[PDB]
């Protein structure tokens, strides 16, 4: 077969952009390893920033987010005794984020493509990537115990942390950041209503806490864990009481419990790789980047990177000025860095980390106390969680 | 002899409390180990905030220093490639630093005292502290090879991180808190313009740098350097070369040199005591925290801590409200740990910290650009650096 852009990667990142380029005219093909109900299992996100929102809108699939998202105008933030309210909407001159599942996201945007015919091989084995650098780039996989080539212009690689994309540049071109947290996120998926109307994130000494949602009868919760925890040591009742343990007293006593729909152990990590390109392969999403869930930004960066990917082939495409694809990286980068440290930042100050004298405790307070006081430090908070914005 | 107030320690902090009681009318006697040219020999802070500048007015002695002080409204940070200007006085909604050095602080309050007449003991040796618990507490110190006994109501210890108060505090009522940092700076005090009407702060790969003034014909600059570094490894020549190294070129290429009037290496350290007093016995100043000179705080909290200590005993000894000295570590800790959270990160930004990784080398740029970018962040800076209102 012979298309323009072939996508790997059937998730967020791979799907806008397939999105956004078929509706461009830009025919494009997507290769994902796993099946469609694969795909659709992964619960992970829940927070969307407005330039997210505005890029579903722009690739025609925002109907049911308009009508099942929920537009937050603030968040709390709990530490040890109070709770702390940052008004987002004022703070950051009228931004707000939105609660929409990555879930949901998923299936809106495969209903979409599967309505418009545009090409998705699912169960695409054995993808591998050829002649980067040449004219005449392809992708050879295995479709049953049959190896196909895919003839293309460009290679976008939307394959998440453990794709292929960034395997197939030369290590040699590549330059590595990466943090790895002692800790990681135990996520409990329940069909019980939320504790709160807003999010809330808790510093407590026994560890993070975070409320979150899903819908009005759909809750998210989160306990930092240790990373040598094993999940199916953590029963529904486990969970719920250790939570409840995080939490204010007047938190914890409204807190409607129920079994669990999904629970998972994530580990945190930072992660970044300069360049994010190499011949006619772009790398977007978590294929280029990860960042710890704290500042919910992972799906809100690939959204941004997409979105700079997609333009920069409409002007290659539509006004021959494929030039400019030499500028993807430098454009994305200046946002990446910014999002990775407010991320790591959410991270530092929220987060029980193991080994930490007296002093940096202490500070640990006080950048808190310090923050959720002043309106400059609110400012900061607030801006940066709505999401900077795009280049 | 008999005393209301006795103070150990005849640096700012002891003389500037010292002032503001003898105009207020309680009796104060100041006991000095050293002698009054060993203390003027000191150099270090040039930046003082608002509120020391109107403390100092208060002691009525601020003639000289309404004359010959600089007012700054502005700061400039250069990191890799660019120099920023952080305008203080619009972003902390019209405050402005004053730089006046602490040794021309010092005599101006040497002065007063002494033109007033109150008392004052140098080469007072082997001070000790006796009965705080009690209702008449004591000193004893001697005079000569003669021990005197000097019975006071309270003892103000006013005698900076080595001093004996802080140590003849049981152990046990203390916590501690403590940060060492793996470096400290290279000072040169030079009778030479300085290079700037402002402030530079340079974060350079070499190591810190930093560009300040006396006067008009007063400089003072300081390089980062290790712990293991000896002054008399550096020579003029050595440190201006390494200087001119770590600046904007346009910066180097503008800067006079000339012969040092002194060149002194001091570590940078975090320090905090909780609490800050026993018995009868208060400690203010740099008895009871060290701050890094980074944000130019250490002054400023002794006069903080003096402000809020006279206040107090003021009210004890004319309105008979003993029981409001009780509030003393309560009300200076809320100051100290705000200073101390601005003062870490100051350092953290601007300072190049030996094993560092890729990650956290980046997120300390982008911290940096960050800050120096958004007006927000700048506001957080703007704020901290002025001086954040007294309680
Ligand atoms: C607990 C948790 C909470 C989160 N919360 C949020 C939040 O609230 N807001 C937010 O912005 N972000 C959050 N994130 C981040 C967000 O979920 C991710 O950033 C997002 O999944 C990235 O999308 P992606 O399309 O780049 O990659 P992925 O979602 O990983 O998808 C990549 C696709 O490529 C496929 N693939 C992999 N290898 C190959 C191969 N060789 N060939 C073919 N296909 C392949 C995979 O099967 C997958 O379908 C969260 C993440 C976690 C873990
Ligand atoms: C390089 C450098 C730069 C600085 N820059 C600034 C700046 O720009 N702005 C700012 O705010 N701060 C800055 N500081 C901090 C500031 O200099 C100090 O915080 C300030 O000296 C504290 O005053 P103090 O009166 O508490 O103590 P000190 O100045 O230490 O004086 C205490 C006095 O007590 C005496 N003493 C000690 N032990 C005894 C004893 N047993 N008996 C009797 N007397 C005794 C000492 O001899 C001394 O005279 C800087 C410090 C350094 C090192």
């Amino acid at each position: 077969m012979k298309t323009q852009v072939a996508i790997i990667g059937a998730g967020p990142s791979g799907l806008l952009l397939g999105q956004l380029l078929h509706k461009a005219g830009i025919d494009n093909v997507i290769l994902e390893r796993q099946t469609p109900d694969y795909v659709l299992g992964r619960i992970r996100a829940g927070v969307l920033e407005q330039g997210m929102v505005d890029l579903l809108r722009e690739a025609g699939v925002d109907r049911r987010m308009a009508r099942d998202g929920l537009v937050h105008e603030g968040v709390e933030i709990a530490f040890a005794g109070q709770r702390r309210r940052i008004d987002l909407k004022r703070l950051s001159g009228g931004k707000t984020v939105t609660v929409y599942g990555q879930t949901e996201v998923t299936r809106d945007l495969m209903e979409a493509r599967e309505a418009c015919g545009a090409t998705t091989v699912y169960q695409a084995a054995e993808v591998r990537l050829h002649d980067l650098q040449g004219e005449r780039p392809y992708v050879t996989f295995e479709r049953d115990g049959e190896r196909l080539r895919l003839d293309c212009d460009y290679i976008a690689g939307c394959d998440g942390f453990h794709g292929i994309s960034r395997q197939s540049i030369p290590a040699e071109r590549l330059k590595v950041f990466e943090r790895v947290y002692p800790f990681g996120w135990l996520g409990l998926l329940a069909d019980t209503p939320p504790v709160s109307h807003e999010l809330i994130y808790a510093n407590h000494p026994r560890g993070f806490a975070l409320c979150s949602q899903r819908s009005a009868t759909r809750s998210r919760y989160y306990v930092q864990v240790p990373l040598t925890e094993k999940v199916e040591d953590w029963s529904d009742e486990r969970f719920w009481t250790e939570l409840k343990a995080r939490l204010p007293a007047e938190v914890a006593e409204k807190l409607v419990t129920g079994p669990s729909l999904e629970k998972s152990i994530a580990p945190l990590r930072s992660f970044v790789v300069e360049p994010m390109q190499h011949g006619r392969l772009f790398l977007a999403g978590d294929a280029a980047h990860i960042v710890p869930p704290t500042g919910a930004k992972g799906l809100n960066l690939a959204a941004s990177d997409v979105s700079t990917l997609y333009r920069l082939l409409l002007k290659a495409y539509r006004e021959g000025r494929g030039e400019l694809l030499e500028r993807y990286s430098a454009i994305c980068l200046r946002r990446i860095w910014k999002a990775e440290r407010f991320s790591w930042w959410m991270t530092s100050v929220l987060h029980r980390f193991p080994d930490t004298d007296a002093f940096s405790q202490r500070i640990q307070q006080t950048e808190l106390e310090y923050y959720l006081g002043s309106e400059a430090g609110l400012a900061t908070i607030a801006e940066n969680y709505v999401g900077l914005p795009y280049e």
